[PDB]
């Protein structure tokens, strides 16, 4: 087998602007514990999704989508509209909602991917 053994989904309602980044967010993290060939994240693996066309959904902190270093910022948005380029689904997260502080623990940069891109799961 491979589907089944424990899994669940914390569905409950939100503002729906919030409530479309939390689903990504959701969506990916599910993904994230079981398959992280189809969740990436860190600005390098995203850009490699990128060139994979593989991105559903793009998740990034407005904070980082609007970063003091002009440099760092020219990266994350360039990838962003890089990845309409690439008719994927942006989703634009608030510092403020937890779905922020979540984010976080993967440098508030990631994307959902449509299939296992050929670079493996994660690693030791």
């Amino acid at each position: 087998g491979s589907s089944g053994s424990s899994g669940t989904v914390a569905s409950r309602l939100s503002d729906t602007k919030a409530a479309g980044e939390v689903k990504a967010l959701d969506d990916f993290y599910k993904m994230l514990q079981h398959e992280p060939d189809r969740a990436f994240y860190g600005l390098k693996q995203v850009e490699k999704a990128n060139e994979a066309m593989a991105i559903d959904t793009l998740l990034i902190s407005d904070e980082l989508f609007r970063h003091q270093d002009v440099a760092t910022r020219s990266r994350y948005v360039r990838l962003v509209d890089s990845v309409k380029e690439n008719a994927g689904t942006v989703r634009i997260f608030s510092s403020l909602h937890v779905s922020g502080e979540q984010l976080s623990q993967l440098t508030g940069v990631a994307a959902i991917l449509r299939f296992p891109v050929p670079s493996g799961p994660s690693s030791g």
